């Protein structure tokens, strides 16, 4: 209930909201149908338009109109935004050569640059070069502004999503918006696009914006605009905000177009019909950037332009359909489209199970353009999982492609050639960012990087301290002029034992075996000095990762690598290698095939054992350093230590020997030599974090070895790769993966081939940042380099594309 009989004379766009049931007259009171009977007639008049011609100047002030261009407008702060152009032969700011913003320049009573962000739906990357030539204002703001070639969006890439990550720094399995439509079994409750459930408080996680800002202190514009509000009515209605007297003047802003992803759906990313979508938003830059021209702000506010995430070419034809896989498709509820969730239809259904709903969804057709994955199972960079209303089954679908239940869900609800959603790294998902102002730097291009890292920046522009979130505060320090926040590294808080030789080879009782008692003053000096870690310069290049979590672990020296062993998991928590671009493959001799040897460093009770693996028949194992890269004959047996070996199925260890025998050596020859750290992940309860002793699901059988839900590696280099790894003065390159550790290979189609044909492809979909590995793992890289600590965070949170 309203009783709307209130009004909303001097109340246009107030910034308190007042609640029920009393009329409102917010930038939102339409969306929720609450409006006061005159919101329309004082807060959105339109008479005379947007414009002055040369024959309003100095006109007598009328109130009906929409803008003013009477001699009075500056004071009242409700001028169209091009007054001072028609009126006083000022230029527009787009016609201006553009001046470095050394210092704020802001007049009185402005306690800080205000912050400005223009978020625009829809906006692909590649609009900004291939657009360029009918867009010069976000062109002006581009070029001398600060800028990144794109922007990584999150997965799902929906509107929903994005803005809300965009506004609280979150993974949407983390703030509760998994997509833009959900199903809690909780509330037992639906969120839609059409619909009252949305409003509720409960789905809306974390801490946004302007919420972070309020308890801070800072005062903040309403950053959402009911559709029907004309852009040209959100430019004024900011502007008039900028005016107001300094206690009751907000610091922080929002913009917000449904374009250009409105029309995108309708005509495709290049249909012709974009060129005008993408004129109109430029228009309305200028409108902006010329209206704080007119109060002498424009070289005072930071604005940011911010895109969602971008558009693709999608049709009716392009669309694999449910029924033609399964049987029981009745029996299934879909969430369809560029991604696919599936839950059962009834809760008393039992002869539904999802074992079978995934086999029948797998492999099945040769062109299949989509893929299955039990939610624990996607890729760990997409981090999508930890959410009851993230569905357990879940289908990537191929970029262009939609999947439905049925046939009739499309041609019974073409319309449409574009659309979005589909996984984060496809090159036309991809968005925008521009900074532009004192705060920004200047003629600055930056790396593309992800919107999570946005919310740490907007608080710093603000002199806000955020809220927790999936940032990592300092990895966007070199987009800004000052203000930069400086992070420290976080203390170790687990220092390792070195243990020395402190066993007998007979008190080891491990049921292995190895052929190596075949046997020098000069040569056993040596290997001694290797033991105590003589070469540790050559294989730990960026100083020993720092354990941050409290446990029990041994740093084990050897000839050729490096490890954290940790005697609560039974295997290395990290192992770390160098590998020059000189180096050379050499094979597992005959002799040594099944060779385990004990680690006279470590007692055996904290050590696995060969006869687990013998009776596990599901289970294998494998070994972190690989033989296949020994440096010598001799140094081939430290590789057989059974401080070296982790737990792997025997259709993992396809993936593992592929990787370790060709690929390794494949990145040494093309970078220049390699620093690889590799180890076990375990994350049973998929929140993208370590897990503790107690949470391990599964052990080899019979044993208290823990098996890894994935193995992780880190494959540093020389950026110049003149340089070679072990010798690098400069910035550092990386590339990552987390594999899953799974006892199938059904993820790859054409896995039943050589490994030169899916291998690979498997990493890549696999991809990660270091940072991904950090939580993971609990540990903290990079601890010693040369380089600024900024700049390392920016590196860890680098992911390789290959897009
Ligand atoms: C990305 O970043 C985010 C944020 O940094 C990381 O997410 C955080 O991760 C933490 C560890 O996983 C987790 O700590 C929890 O906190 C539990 C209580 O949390 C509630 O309150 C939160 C704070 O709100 C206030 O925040 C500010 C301060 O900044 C205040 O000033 C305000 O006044 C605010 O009110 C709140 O954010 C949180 O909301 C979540 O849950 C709601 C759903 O009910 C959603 O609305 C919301 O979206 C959040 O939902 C996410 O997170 C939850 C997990 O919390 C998850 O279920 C969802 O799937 C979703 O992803 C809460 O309302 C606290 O109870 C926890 O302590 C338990 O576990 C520990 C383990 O050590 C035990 O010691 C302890 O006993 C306790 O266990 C008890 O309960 C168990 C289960 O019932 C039981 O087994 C046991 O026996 C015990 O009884 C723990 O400390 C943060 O909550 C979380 N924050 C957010 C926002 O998500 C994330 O990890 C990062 N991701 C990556 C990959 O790095
Ligand atoms: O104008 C906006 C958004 C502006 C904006 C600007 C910057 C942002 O990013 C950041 F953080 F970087 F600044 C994020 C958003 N929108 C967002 C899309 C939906 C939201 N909505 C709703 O009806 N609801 C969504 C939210 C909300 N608040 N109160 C009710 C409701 C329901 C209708 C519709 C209006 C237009
Ligand atoms: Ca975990
Ligand atoms: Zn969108
Ligand atoms: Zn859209």
């Amino acid at each position: 209930w309203t009783a709307t009989s209130g009004s909303c004379k001097g109340r246009c766009f107030e910034l308190q909201e007042v609640g029920p049931p009393d009329c409102r007259c917010d930038n939102l009171c339409k969306s929720y149908s609450s409006c006061c009977h005159d919101f329309d007639e004082l807060c959105l008049k339109t008479a005379r338009g947007w414009e002055c011609t040369k024959d309003r100047c100095g006109e007598v002030r009328n109130e009906e109109n929409a803008c003013h261009c009477s001699e009075d407008c500056l004071s009242r702060g409700d001028c169209c935004t091009n007054y001072q152009v028609v009126c006083k032969g000022e230029s527009h700011w787009v016609d201006d050569d553009c001046e470095e913003i050394k210092v704020p320049e802001c007049p009185a009573g402005f306690v800080r640059p205000p912050l400005i962000i223009f978020s625009v739906d829809g906006f692909r990357a590649s609009y900004m070069k291939k657009g360029s030539k009918v867009m010069p204002n976000i062109e002006k703001l581009r070029s001398c502004g600060t800028h990144a070639p794109y922007m990584r969006p999150v997965y799902p890439t929906k509107t929903f999503p994005n803005l809300y990550t965009l506004a609280t720094g979150l993974y949407p399995e983390s703030h509760g918006i998994v997509g833009n439509s959900m199903y809690d079994p909780v509330f037992d409750a639906s969120f839609h696009l059409r619909g009252r459930e949305k409003f509720n408080h409960r789905w809306w996680g974390g801490q946004p914006l302007w919420i972070t800002a309020t308890k801070q202190g800072v005062r903040a514009g309403t950053f959402f605009w009911s559709v029907s509000i004309p852009h040209e009515r959100r430019i004024l209605t900011i502007l008039q905000w900028l005016s107001l007297p300094d206690n009751e003047r907000p610091s922080v802003y929002a913009f917000y177009s449904e374009q250009p992803d409105f029309s995108g759906h309708k005509y495709g990313p290049f249909g012709p019909e974009m060129t005008n979508p993408l004129r109109e938003i430029d228009k309305t830059v200028g409108q902006l950037m010329d209206g704080l021209k007119q109060l002498r702000l424009h070289r005072c506010v930071n604005v940011i332009f911010v895109g969602d995430h971008g558009m693709e070419d999608v049709t009716c034809d392009r669309t694999e359909f449910l029924s033609n896989y399964l049987t029981n498709v009745d029996d299934i509820t879909l969430v369809p489209g560029t991604l696919g969730r599936i839950r059962a239809k009834s809760i008393n259904n039992s002869k539904y199970d999802p074992k079978t709903i995934i086999a029948a969804l797998t492999c099945k057709k040769p062109d299949q353009h989509f893929k299955p994955y039990m939610k624990q199972h996607l890729p760990k960079r997409l981090h999508y999982a930890n959410n009851r209303r993230i569905e357990d089954i879940h289908l990537l679908v191929d970029r262009r492609w939609h999947v439905a239940r049925k046939p009739l869900d499309v041609y019974k609800k073409c319309f449409f050639q574009g659309d979005h959603g589909f996984d984060n790294k496809v090159n036309s998902m991809q968005t925008v960012f521009v900074g532009y102002g004192p705060t920004f730097k200047y003629r600055t291009k930056v790396p593309p990087f992800e919107n999570i890292e946005l919310y740490n920046v907007m608080c710093d522009l603000l002199g806000l301290k955020p809220a927790p979130n999936n940032g990592t505060h300092g990895s966007l320090n070199h987009l800004l002029r000052t203000n930069t926040f400086r992070p420290t590294m976080p203390d170790e808080v687990s220092r390792p034992n070195y243990p020395g030789i402190m066993y007998l080879q007979s008190e080891f009782d491990l049921g292995c075996t190895c052929d190596d008692k075949v046997e020098n003053k000069l040569e056993e000096l040596n290997k001694r000095l290797h033991t105590k870690g003589s070469t540790k310069e050559r294989h730990l290049l960026y100083g020993r990762p720092a354990v941050l979590y409290r446990t029990s672990y041994d740093i084990l020296y050897h000839t050729d690598f490096e490890s954290g062993y940790s005697e609560i998991f039974l295997m290395p928590l990290w192992t770390s290698y160098t590998i020059s671009k000189q180096a050379e493959v050499s094979s597992i001799p005959e002799h040594l095939t099944n060779c385990v040897r004990p680690d006279v460093r470590v007692s055996p009770g904290f050590s696995q054992n060969c006869l687990a693996y013998k009776n596990d028949k599901q289970m294998s194992y494998g070994f972190l350093f690989p033989p296949y890269l020994s440096s010598s004959p001799e140094a081939k047996y430290d590789a057989f230590l059974v401080t070296n070996m982790v737990p792997m199925y025997p259709a993992f260890k396809r993936v593992w020997a592929y990787f370790q025998r060709v690929l390794v050596k494949k990145y040494a020859s093309e970078r220049n030599g390699v620093n690889v750290i590799s180890g076990p992940i375990f994350d049973y309860n998929y929140d993208g974090l370590r897990d503790t002793e107690d949470e391990i699901k599964q052990y080899v059988e019979g044993s208290s070895i823990p098996v890894p839900t994935h193995y992780y590696s880190i494959i540093t280099s020389c950026l110049d790769f003149t340089q070679p790894a072990d010798k690098c003065d400069g910035p550092l390159s990386v590339s990552s993966f987390i594999l899953p550790h799974r006892p199938d290979n059904d993820e790859s189609c054409n896995s039943s081939e050589d490994e030169s044909k899916w291998v690979e492809e498997l990493m890549k979909m696999h991809t990660a940042r270091v940072r991904d590995i950090e939580h993971l793992t609990g540990l903290d890289f990079y601890r010693k380099t040369s380089r600024s600590y900024s700049e390392i965070l920016t590196l860890k949170t680098y992911l390789h594309t290959y897009e």
